[PDB]
């Protein structure tokens, strides 16, 4: 009836670090850790940290930044911060974790490519979603989606997020060229981990020969059992021109139509 409109200019994220419990450690890189805990003791969530003197508390609180901008479900959501050291960073908790993992874990032997096309799918519509704001990741690979219960698959680690070498593309890693596009180079080497159960891109390949190769025009053939018309999406997706690489939007219907509109003959098979 008479709905309450003022004292509205509250900050709908901040939070007493009192409302939180770190139990089980997850994840740690070079700028903090990750851990899985409760909010409020009633709210299963995951905390990413920062270590003291790793970098400027106002770069890290970034991440956090554009997560408050960025809304989408097959983004993983942001449910609190603590703005002040130590400063903790609260989110739905995604409880297969990584995809990286989650490929080369016991339970990824037995995925085959319908689900991991589909995989593809969710985290095209996540970047599609990316794509329409303006905004660019900089950082895809499976290390940073996130699984959880259905496979629902997440893009995550927006840390360098705003308005390595072997997941880079190339203008990007050499120019700083980082775009949407490049962007989408990443997602093309994404798709082979996807399709090789996690293998690290360019196998014994170092980091200075991937860039001297790449720029020879190199590309990775096509994993084994992979449909042509998968890697054929991958080198399109690694175009040496920028613009000539398709858009998430592009990717994500190709994907989710996948087996009706490009591989109607498609038959299982030992591992894809
Ligand atoms: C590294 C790993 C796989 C342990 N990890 N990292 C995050 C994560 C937490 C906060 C932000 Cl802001 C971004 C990602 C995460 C999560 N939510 N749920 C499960 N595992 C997670």
């Amino acid at each position: 009836g008479h709905m309450q409109t003022q004292g509205l200019a509250k900050d709908a994220w901040e939070i007493p670090r009192e409302s939180l419990r770190l139990e089980v450690k997850l994840g740690q890189g070079c700028f903090g850790e990750v851990w899985m805990g409760t909010w409020n003791g009633t709210t299963r969530v995951a905390i990413k940290t920062l270590k003291p003197g790793t970098m400027s508390p106002e770069a890290f609180l970034q991440e956090a930044q554009v997560m408050k901008k960025l809304r989408h479900e097959k983004l993983v959501q942001l449910y609190a911060v603590v703005s002040e050291e130590p400063i903790y960073i609260v989110t739905e908790y995604m409880s297969k974790g990584s995809l990286l993992d989650f490929l080369k874990g016991e339970m990824g032997k037995y995925l085959r490519l319908p689900q991991l096309v589909d995989m593809a799918a969710q985290i095209a519509s996540g970047m599609a979603y990316v794509e329409r704001m303006n905004y660019v990741h900089r950082d895809l690979a499976a290390a940073n989606i996130l699984v959880g219960e259905n496979l629902v698959c997440k893009v995550a680690d927006f840390g360098l997020a705003r308005l390595p070498i072997k997941w880079t593309a190339p203008e990007a890693a050499l120019y700083g060229r980082f775009t949407i596009k490049s962007d989408v180079w990443s997602f093309g080497i994404l798709l082979t981990e996807l399709t090789t159960k996690g293998r690290v891109p360019y196998p014994g390949m170092v980091n200075r020969e991937v860039l001297d190769q790449v720029e020879r025009g190199y590309r990775m053939p096509c994993p084994p059992e992979c449909p042509e018309s998968l890697h054929d999406l991958m080198c399109q997706c690694w175009r040496k021109d920028p613009e000539e690489r398709p858009t998430f939007e592009y990717l994500q219907a190709f994907l989710e139509d996948y087996f009706t509109s490009t591989e109607p003959q498609y038959q299982p098979g030992e591992n894809l």
